[PDB]
């Protein structure tokens, strides 16, 4: 009866949907997420502006964007090396903006930072130290995604 | 079609569904599984205990029991900083009880302790040296879940 | 109605396949899998070689493989401890072969190995400084699967 195992099937399916959900959420748990709270990951390669903003969208997942304090603090844990933030400022030199939109609400540059130094500067890699600097967005320093809280 | 169509699907959940199953067990492995034996998770947040335990359920699984000595390090190992176990006096001041119900079968207390402590101490926390100590279920410890073997 | 609910299912199982394809590249990802590079994982288990073997045929991975440099300390990185590699002589002593077939193109054994030590040494764990020693078989190590780049 199509009728039947159609619904069936619609069962099949939501279970799976349920499953897969859940799957996820100890998967968060697992990379140490915090509740309901933006989280950060990272596979520790260092690679251009452009592959890392391509690779955190393939995992459906944005360039990291510390919106304050503690989720600078955050990112300097996960990638112990330098590794390029959500800010550019390609469109207005000197005016950073989030890869999602929006100007800086926080901040934390190091003495004459950034500068767009020599050929131009327009990518934010935050150091070993918990401080940005604006570098070269063909550079390559680590990967780093974030995920909604 | 229609028909065929119906019957196209049918293997598409079942692929579906064994995909996930195999998904799940490489994560588990690579969360610290070990073969046939239960295991432990964190996020290292430290919270409530209430908390603990409703984050644990979300994610169908327990607040974390060592059941002996194993098991005990094994929680030890995963959480790394003071910890709650799913035990807790909070019924009959002076037995503990898992709250997966029963009586303590195993312990592993420090000495003094437990001590009701203050106004009183009815959450178990696991602390350094793997030892227990009763603190308020107030405070807050790092979570720790457990999924079945 | 039916023809309708069919066409809407079928893109919910299209979803389905595409969200557990992004749960996997995520997962990878924190596991450090580097671009277009095979990732190695493991739960920390110590077990002789064929209870290796096996536990990464049942994740439909492989015991992982070092042919370079990189591939090397990845694994080195990963294991933290010894580990066997799909690597032995088991066939013809002196002649270590892949798992998964063929000569070994590339070595980095310690000084004054391969010894094939006491009653033999016939398989192969990545130590200290990720130098390699072949050992007994039989000797428990931790497990270490790998999974195609
Ligand atoms: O400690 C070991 C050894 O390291 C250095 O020499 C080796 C080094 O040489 C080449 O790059 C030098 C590079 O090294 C970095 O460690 C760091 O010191 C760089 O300094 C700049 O960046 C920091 C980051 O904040 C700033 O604090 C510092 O002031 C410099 O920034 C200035 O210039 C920026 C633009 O370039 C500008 O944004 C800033 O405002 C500021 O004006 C230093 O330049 C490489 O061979 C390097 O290898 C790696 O990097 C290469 C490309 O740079 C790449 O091709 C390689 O594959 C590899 O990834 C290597 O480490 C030096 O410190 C030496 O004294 C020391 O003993
Ligand atoms: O016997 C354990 C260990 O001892 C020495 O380090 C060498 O003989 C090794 O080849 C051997 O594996
Ligand atoms: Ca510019
Ligand atoms: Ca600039
Ligand atoms: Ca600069
Ligand atoms: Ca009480
Ligand atoms: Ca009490
Ligand atoms: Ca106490
Ligand atoms: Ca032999
Ligand atoms: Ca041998
Ligand atoms: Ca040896």
């Amino acid at each position: 009866a199509i009728e039947v195992k159609l619904a069936n099937m619609e069962a099949e399916i939501n279970t799976l949907k349920s499953k897969l959900e859940l799957t996820n959420k100890l998967h968060a748990f697992s990379m140490g997420k915090k509740s309901g709270k933006k989280f950060f990951v990272t596979n520790h390669e260092r690679m251009p502006f452009s592959k890392v903003k391509a690779l955190c969208s393939e995992l459906r997942g944005t360039v990291a964007i510390p919106r304050n304090a503690e989720e600078n603090k955050a990112i300097q844990e996960v990638a112990k090396t330098s590794a390029f933030l959500g800010i550019t400022d390609e469109v207005t030199e000197g005016q950073f903006m989030y890869v999602t939109g929006g100007r800086l609400t926080y901040s934390n540059w190091k003495k004459d930072e950034p500068n767009d130094h020599g050929s131009g500067e327009d990518c934010v890699t935050i150091v070993d130290n918990g401080l940005w600097n604006d570098i070269s967005c063909q550079a390559s320093h680590t990967a780093v995604c974030e995920f909604p809280a």
